[PDB]
């Protein structure tokens, strides 16, 4: 029904929001510290000096284990 | 249809996986360091000396800003 289409759209947008903002292919599993932006996969995060969201210096990258993984 | 019910169930399980594993009421927004388990809201994370998944000692809690986050706004 049209309701099935609405739910498919919500599921798709939620799943897309869990993907890396840089490569768009891998799941987000890394946090820039200390700002806390958790927007990249480990490969894209490893190469950044500053947070791509807030420009704060990245002191280190913390790997995150999320239940949604 | 039956597929509407299947999709509602998938959506519910995905939304539940984003809720704190301790209180079940607030969104996950905190990481236990150094283990990395990201399973609690900031209120439950502040009260745990050991990670509830792996029992590693919590040295500190890192707040996480996730693109999936939602609010009353
Ligand atoms: C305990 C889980 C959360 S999870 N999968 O550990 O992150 C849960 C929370 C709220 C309702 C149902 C189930
Ligand atoms: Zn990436
Ligand atoms: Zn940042
Ligand atoms: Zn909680
Ligand atoms: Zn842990």
């Amino acid at each position: 029904s049209q309701q099935t289409r609405v739910l498919q759209e919500k599921l798709r947008k939620l799943k897309e929001a869990m993907l890396c903002m840089v490569c768009c292919e891998e799941e987000i599993n890394s946090t820039f510290c200390p700002c806390g932006h958790t927007v990249c996969c480990e490969s894209c995060a490893a190469q950044l000096q500053s947070c791509p969201v807030c420009r704060s210096r990245v002191e280190h990258v913390q790997h995150v284990y999320l239940p949604t993984h």
